[PDB]
C-alpha cells in the first residue's frame, strides 16, 4: 500500500540494468537467463537470500503466463509481492 508506492519508485532502476544486459523491455520476449537476470538485479537491490531461481527455470512467455497466485506460491514471502508489482507494471507498461 504505503510500502509497495515507496519501493515502486526503486523500480525505475531496473531500465538501466535492461540497457546494461540487452534485456527487452516487454517480459513476453525474455529468455529463461533474462528471466533469471531480473531475479539476480532483485536479490541484489533488495539484498535477498532466497528467490526461488529453480522454480524460475522458464522464458518470459510462462512468467507473463503465470498469473498472482502462481507467482506468490513460487517466489518468497513480502518479496514475492514486491516483485510482482515490479513484473505486473512492466507487462502493462511494456
Ligand atoms: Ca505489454
Amino acid at each position: 500500500a504505503v510500502m509497495s508506492q515507496a519501493l515502486k519508485a526503486t523500480f525505475s532502476g531496473f531500465k538501466k540494468e535492461q540497457r546494461r544486459l540487452g534485456i527487452p523491455k516487454n517480459p513476453w520476449l525474455w529468455s529463461e537467463q533474462q528471466v533469471c537476470q531480473w531475479l539476480l538485479w532483485a536479490t541484489n537491490e533488495f539484498s535477498l537470500v532466497n528467490v526461488n531461481l529453480q522454480r524460475f527455470g522458464m522464458n518470459g512467455q510462462m512468467l507473463c503466463n503465470l498469473g498472482k497466485e502462481r507467482f506468490l506460491e513460487l517466489a518468497p514471502d513480502f518479496v514475492g509481492d514486491i516483485l510482482w508489482e515490479h513484473l505486473e507494471q512492466m507487462i502493462k507498461e511494456n
